């Protein structure tokens, strides 16, 4: 039931960006390390989530997922009752910075997104 698919630019906290492979099905965004044969990162749950703009120095376009009480917005198990993630730069709990590549690419992303949550 995939919707979109593509190379994104996430990053938490730090400053420091991680290009993983995001696919996008109604109600979740699934993060995995890569297209083929990847390991699962972490489940975003698009319920939980609401989304805002985030034009910044490094752009392509960049966006903000992120949950309104800044509580959890990351499914507790992995799209194949996977116990834990793989590891990464540690995101945050409550929100995902994300920039496309490209800035028309990143404005799909965006848009597509509003419907999907």
């Amino acid at each position: 039931g995939i919707v979109m698919a593509d190379w994104l630019k996430i990053r938490g906290t730090l400053k420091s960006w991680t290009k993983l492979w995001c696919v996008l099905k109604p109600g979740v965004l699934l993060i995995y390390k890569t297209q083929k044969n990847g390991q699962w990162v972490g489940t975003v749950l698009l319920n939980a989530c609401e989304i805002i703009e985030r034009p910044s120095k490094k752009d392509g376009f960049c966006f903000k997922l992120f949950h309104p009480l800044e509580q959890s917005i990351w499914a507790v198990k992995g799209p194949k009752g996977e116990a834990v993630g793989s590891i990464t730069q540690p995101l945050p709990s409550s929100y995902l910075i994300i920039r496309a590549t490209s800035e028309s690419d990143g404005r799909c992303w965006m848009d597509a997104l509003e419907l999907a949550l």
